[PDB]
């Protein structure tokens, strides 16, 4: 799952932010 790009703990923010 988390074994492709190099950002998993720094992309969840900008993601959750635009999520709600």
């Amino acid at each position: 799952k988390a074994k492709l790009f190099k950002k998993i703990g720094i992309g969840k923010f900008l993601h959750s932010a635009k999520k709600f």
